[PDB]
């Protein structure tokens, strides 16, 4: 403990095994550290080669594993860091470690490509380009996930769900395909922490067009997301309502999957949920419902969802509030007249307008084109004037007027039609 690094390399330098094996044990304690990790200075020092090498001495498991414990903890670390890892070899070292006897040694290994993948695109790629895929899927290749241990269960989906991260590009189709299916398996694992990587994993693969969120929903997944989605865990919940965030910004038929699941009967405790940010998302994921077709939009009226809308419209997060308007907006745009009359007696208005004095321009923008079709709905039943008259007795005019003022053109031009429109003569 607390060796120098003039000393590790003096040790790794000998032409002896032991010295080295004492020596690589002092660097990965080194690198261990909790406090200002020395990691530059062991790259500094040439030593990532050694490493490495030290990597294939299967003779010695012991050294085998304290180099990879070292290795690892510097892929950990930054990008130029992980990238000095990988450009001393260690890539296909570790793939070839997967396959060892020693399940510490193995589980190492596993540990290490998570990293590596975990740091881009072009390293996730380079990781499965070595054929990764297989010997990681073949350590769980066993009837029941059970018989495994939990630390180890845990590192293979935190490695796997890597594999599954990043966009521009995202992973290659081929292997999203030949990993899903274990990942199905793993997120009806009864641990908390492997449902939560593989809810991740699952988010990350529908975060993209509807061709990539459906090879995910193919695979039956929806209604264990939903199930997730009622956990009491946050950390379950929070992945898992970002995935089904995902599936229904894809196509009508996406949605319904998760329409019928049951998933709006969670959505009462998501829209008042105590974290900002789980709020923040389900209203989010509503505005994409809303957006829907009108069977879809009567869906979230038959669960009681617009009250709750309505009341994170009023009171929430500014950026919470943001996406309640889109989901009006939305709605607003594609009910049936029945459907915007409905959400009017719901009490939208009042808070609708209150919204026009943020000084942010995209949420006015957002509430001035709800107004709009609201109107329209209006105008086919002659209730235009019921409409203005209620609009002008919490303030809406003085809002509406003011925003002629507002030195923005879209904003003005929309303006200046209402007051036109439905406050004149
Ligand atoms: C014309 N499409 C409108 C629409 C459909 C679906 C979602 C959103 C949205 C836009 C910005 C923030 N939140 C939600 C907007």
């Amino acid at each position: 403990v607390n060796w120098s690094v003039e000393d590790i390399v003096k040790g790794i330098n000998s032409n002896n095994l032991e010295s080295q094996l004492q020596a690589t044990q002092a660097a990965r304690k080194l690198l261990s550290r909790e406090k200002q990790p020395p990691i530059d200075n062991i790259i500094r020092a040439g030593l990532i080669p050694k490493f490495v090498s030290f990597l294939g001495k299967t003779d010695c498991s012991p050294i085998q594993f304290e180099s990879a414990w070292a290795l690892t903890n510097i892929a950990s670390g930054t990008s130029e860091q992980t990238k000095a890892v990988v450009d001393g070899g260690a890539i296909p070292a570790f793939i070839s470690l997967l396959a060892s006897p020693h399940a510490h040694i193995s589980e190492q290994a596993v540990w290490a490509l998570g990293n590596i993948a975990g740091d881009g695109s072009a390293f996730r790629d380079l990781v499965i380009k070595h054929g990764a895929i297989d010997p990681l899927l073949a350590l769980l290749a066993v009837p029941d996930l059970s018989t495994l241990a939990c630390g180890y269960l845990r590192n293979l989906t935190w490695t796997l769900s890597n594999l599954c991260r990043n966009k521009n590009p995202a992973p290659p189709l081929d292997a999203v395909e030949q990993i899903l299916p274990t990942l199905v398996r793993l997120l009806h694992h009864n641990d908390p922490e492997v449902l939560a990587d593989s809810c991740w994993a699952i988010s990350y693969l529908t975060d993209g067009p509807n061709e990539r969120i459906e090879m995910v929903v193919k695979k039956g997944v929806v209604p264990q997301l939903v199930k997730l989605l009622g956990a009491t865990e946050l950390p379950i919940v929070t992945p898992a309502l970002r995935a089904i965030g995902n599936i229904v910004t894809g196509t009508d038929e996406q949605t319904q999957k998760v329409i019928d699941a049951g998933a709006l009967a969670v959505f009462p405790s998501l829209l008042t949920n105590p974290k900002t940010n789980i709020q923040k998302e389900a209203t989010w994921t509503m505005s994409n419902i809303t957006a829907g077709r009108q069977d879809q939009i009567q869906q979230v009226v038959n669960h009681g969802l617009v009250p709750f809308l309505v009341g994170v419209l009023s009171k929430a997060d500014f950026k919470t509030q943001k996406e309640a308007a889109w989901a009006i907006t939305n709605y607003t745009s594609g009910g049936t007249v029945e459907q915007i009359v409905y959400l009017v007696h719901c009490g939208i208005i009042e808070p609708l307008m209150n919204l026009l004095s943020a000084k942010d321009t995209k949420i006015i923008q957002v509430i001035l084109d709800a107004i709009s079709n609201i109107f329209q709905a209006a105008e086919k039943l002659g209730e235009t004037e019921k409409l203005s008259i209620m609009i002008e007795e919490c303030g809406g005019l003085d809002k509406i007027e003011a925003l002629q003022r507002h030195e923005n053109e879209s904003v003005y031009k929309a303006s200046l039609n209402l007051i036109e429109k439905y406050f004149s003569v």
